[PDB]
């Protein structure tokens, strides 16, 4: 039959793109080479993290599943980097592997308008750059309005470990072959990031006795606005959790991976490092830190059921002789057993710089990037890309007009501005990134930033809107309160800036305090930032003028007036939809940008 | 008239290349656009530092001059990150801008078959890919059968000041233009980097009081095997030293940049770095990193006779007006004024991958590239370029066959193959990059390890070559001898290894200190290393069992059995002449590798 969107993938981007495009009412059918692997958590073991946690509040706060599932499905959930504040600070929960895929899958069987298929695409249907059809690899057709490709780890996937190659999209599955033609041959420039991940060992086989312990905490916070508690943004204390352990590698684990590092596909170059803790494989962790001695390793569940454990910290793709006697170097695995040998991924992706900040391709029509496939790679990451997609995708079929995030709003926006304008050298992650505005987009505020954006698409309940509407209504109310309230003779809100929480306010002054968990701790947050909020945004005002002044997608770029030959090209190129985004393409000048804001300026 | 070799450039890099080629028996013609900028440091006032130290050594080794140059201008030697050992240690002089220029440009004058033009170069001719000839913008050609390329920051430069453009290579010199459609025009990919400096302050305009010092050190070190005293590597303590100052940012600085970063065009990058003393501009100290509240600022001296002070660490393409805001929010700088304004300069490269580790195009036969042209960003980076470049240029030109330094041998193979087989995507530093025998290629046996290949080609004098081949013959004998002497009873030998510096075993236990200098802190070294040295030459046995293996510069990579089709490709345009680097190749894994070394057996 015929659909609206066609969502080529299953995976994390696939997902909430597809169940975004279907809950906008759309026809929506999405492939998968294995329906049993829908929402299938292929790395890490958890949702969340420095950047990654943020990400999801905001999916969740714009009407996405991602945030609800870890939350449900969660088995240790926490607050990174406590010690800092409110504002720099990040959720990040264990998951249950098998439990979390479950409900992915649960809910995409449930989902009206979505329509599960499990073939493999093979061809885009392309009339005059238009979007008209998909093909599989059986032969058969279909006709759709537009397309989310987001095949994450798959097209023309290699599995390395050792010296030995794998056809295959991951460990264990099959990979995709005949879409990539399809790129090729309208044009679209194709390249290969490769990633790595930890084996998988035998909680039997460990010795869980002189090792540290890191539990959740308690009260443990949540994912979602959504869950339970509503309206709040934690969980009653109590909850069920379950403890990682930590050991570190040795010299000796380390002379072995040296000993073996010609064995390797994942042996990248000799540069100074980012940081011992920002780079994948641990062969890297001893490749660009030559003296340190030791790097933290968490052994983690991958579920209630199952024994086993996941060594975070320690991807490799070394021949399994040497993956055995590396990971019996370690402290308490030295008796281990392996039940899936770690190993190496590479697959095609197709340079996001082949896109707008909405997601659709830059030379045809419908077509809509997504996830690992477009030079990213993590869960989060993938899936804030998929649920804008998805949206897009929707109304690109329903005839309507795309959206897009603006980089000082959401660090969805963010990932996608720092992809479609800055494109990939290699796999982006998030705690790589940083935002001009790292104040005003919090791990909270969140659902106060876009839960209108929600409801105007229909994402979000009517009846969800109002109660961020009602509750946010609130939180300034309260907050005119303190501000007018005196204590020298400061005033209360002014307070905060003092580390004054609302709590020292109700007993050291004696005053009232917010009773909606939510508006207690968001009108605390506000009022010790208010100051530092403004500082940030008067600093940046310059830029978000740019970022506000619109670039219609039709002028010519050479009748503009005294801007350089070469940078009349890169400007066709990127077709920039903003003058701010015009200046962050790498090779627009300063003295570009201006003689661009002239020609603007008479128009 | 004719030539055997044409050096497109008076830089770095184009000197050690002109040098060498001539000193090898070239004609060469080495090309400027103003004779009078021969060897002009145009940025930092320094020689050396933590990896470009070493590097020097080496030039200095293989018969450059870089080395002996530093020596003999220099204002302020010393030895940087001494309380780590003596193998991770790096000479970093301060050098007299102006004596440095006058001296390269004597030299080259001063050199036998090297000729000096200034014409600008506009094209090259080539006749079936074979480099026959240069043409200058004057409507002249000339015959030469071989071609350097080194216009370092040049080649369509621009100038970058606020939002104000400005044609030209460096500020106040011109640029060149014609040379890049030769490039195009043989399709060579052309991608641009640019690079920001400080401005100039009036020392006059500063105030010393309130700050640090940072002074040479006594004795202070060398960058020459050649100058005075010879044969060792420390100059007699008492030599005269000019002090730098240290002042630091202030959080008012930042708020003027941060204010201006719409009005920089070296502002980019939300990506966290590798730690603020690594990045260039300072609108990057203050994006990479939005939690330090000071960077330290070294005030540098441009010589004896100037007023010119260099704010190292402050490099910006601000405004003209707010450079001087920010650079009077600086502690001691309240009052400074400005000689020549702080910027940008954006110019072409062609992606290093073009070339052989031979610093040879694939594309063109005759024709090599080398300093900034090729990605590369220093003085010293650009410098170990040339000389290979100008060392190959000769025997190509001579009709023999190019040679190349393996990365593990010299810290420049190191650049020379990180360059031609990983390309670059920012400017290449040496600071950056690491050698998986960070032990073995040190700063300063780096005369022992390319000494040989010095005399092979001429670069080194007959006479030269034995006082090294003396030296290290004597440095080995006074080893067997602490290696068989006894103290339980361990070596003497074995005794450097547990803090027992060739002083504590002449006065603690009566022993015998070596004959010179360098014989004695040289075999103080190796000893206390010998250990440490076979550990990491073990861990890497097998890496260099493959940069060992040779691949014929024939072989028909279809041939090959069981070679994924993407990397038959691939390994056709790098043509690696070692399967290691082979192996080096991204894209190329160990899987192809084997597959390969099935193929050859
Ligand atoms: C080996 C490995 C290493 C990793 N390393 C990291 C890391 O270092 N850091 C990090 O953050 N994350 C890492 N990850 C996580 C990775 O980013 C996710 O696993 C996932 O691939 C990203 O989400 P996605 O939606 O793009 O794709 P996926 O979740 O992988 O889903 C792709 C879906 O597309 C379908 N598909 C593929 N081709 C076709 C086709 N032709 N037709 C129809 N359907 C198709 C598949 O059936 C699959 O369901 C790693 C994963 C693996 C497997
Ligand atoms: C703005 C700026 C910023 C810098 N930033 C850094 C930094 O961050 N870190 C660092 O280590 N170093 C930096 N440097 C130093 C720089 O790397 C060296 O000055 C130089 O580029 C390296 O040596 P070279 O031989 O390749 O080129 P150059 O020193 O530039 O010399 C090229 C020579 O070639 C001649 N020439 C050019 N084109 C032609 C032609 N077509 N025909 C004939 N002759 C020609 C010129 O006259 C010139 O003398 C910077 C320099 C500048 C100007």
């Amino acid at each position: 039959d015929e659909f609206d969107v066609v969502v080529i993938g299953g995976g994390h981007a696939g997902i909430e793109a597809a169940l975004a495009a279907a809950r906008m009412g759309a026809k929506t059918a999405m492939f998968v080479l294995n329906a049993d692997t829908i929402g299938q958590m292929s790395c890490n073991p958890a949702i969340g993290g420095i950047a990654k946690g943020i990400v999801v509040r905001e999916i969740d706060a714009l009407g996405g599943e991602m945030g609800k599932a870890i939350d449900q499905t969660g088995i240790q959930f926490k607050m990174l980097n406590t010690r800092k504040g409110k504002a720099v600070q990040s959720p990040r929960a264990q998951a249950d592997k098998k439990r979390y895929r479950e409900y992915m899958k649960k809910v995409c069987e449930n989902q009206e308008n979505l329509y599960i298929k499990q073939e493999e695409v093979v061809d885009i249907i392309v009339k005059n750059n238009q979007v008209v059809g998909v093909r599989t690899n059986l032969g058969v057709e279909y006709k759709t309005k537009a397309v989310v490709v987001t095949t994450g780890t798959f097209l023309n996937g290699v599995i390395y470990i050792g010296d030995k190659m794998i056809p295959g999209g991951r460990l264990g599955e099959p990979r995709s072959e005949g879409l990539s033609d399809f790129y090729r041959r309208f044009d679209f420039p194709l390249i290969r990031f490769k990633t790595g991940t930890p084996a998988r060992l035998d909680k039997r086989t460990i010795d869980f006795s002189a090792l540290e312990v890191a539990p959740g905490d308690d009260p443990p916070p949540k994912f979602s606005f959504w869950t339970e508690p509503v309206g709040s943004y934690w969980f009653p204390k109590g909850k069920e959790q379950v403890n990682c352990w930590i050991t570190y590698t040795t010299p000796k684990t380390h002379e072995i991976i040296r000993k073996n590092l010609h064995r390797t596909a994942l042996y990248g170059g000799l540069i100074k490092g980012i940081g011992p803790r920002y780079c994948p494989s641990i062969e890297d962790k001893i490749v660009k830190f030559p003296d340190k001695e030791r790097h933290q390793i968490f052994l983690e569940p991958e579920g209630l059921d199952t024994i086993e454990i996941y060594p975070n910290g320690l991807s490799t793709s070394l021949p399994e002789e040497v993956q055995w006697e590396m990971y019996r170097s370690i402290p308490g695995l030295e008796n281990v057993v392996l039940i899936r040998p770690a190993y190496a991924i590479e697959y095609d992706v197709v340079p996001p710089t082949e896109l707008y900040p909405t997601l659709e391709t830059k030379k045809i029509r419908g077509l809509f990037h997504a996830g690992n496939f477009n030079g990213t790679t993590g869960y989060e990451e993938a899936a804030g890309q998929g649920i804008v997609a998805g949206i897009n995708a929707a109304l690109r079929a329903f005839g309507k007009e795309p959206i897009y995030l603006r980089r000082d709003e959401s660090y969805i926006g963010v990932m996608i501005d720092d992809l479609t304008t800055k494109g990939v050298t290699e796999p982006y992650r998030l705690f790589t990134s940083r935002s001009e505005y790292r104040l005003y987009i919090r791990q909270d505020n969140a659902i106060l930033r876009l839960a209108k954006l929600g409801r105007e698409l229909g994402l979000l309940s009517e009846e969800q809107y109002k109660l961020v509407k009602e509750l946010e209504r609130e939180i300034e109310k309260w907050k005119e309160f303190y501000k007018s309230e005196r204590v020298r003779s400061y005033s209360v809100a002014t307070l905060m800036t003092m580390n004054y929480t609302l709590d020292d306010v109700k007993e050291k002054f004696g005053y009232e305090v917010p009773q909606h968990p939510y508006v207690k701790e968001e009108v605390e947050i506000q009022l010790k930032y208010e100051p530092y909020i403004e500082r940030e945004r008067k600093l940046n005002e310059k830029l978000k003028k740019l970022e506000d002044t619109k670039i219609p997608p039709d002028i010519d770029y050479d009748k503009i007036p005294g801007l350089t030959k070469e940078a009349r090209e890169k400007l066709k190129k990127f077709k920039p939809i903003t003058v701010g985004q015009a200046s962050r393409i790498d090779g627009i000048t300063p003295a570009a940008i201006t003689a661009l804001l002239v020609y603007l300026g008479k128009l």
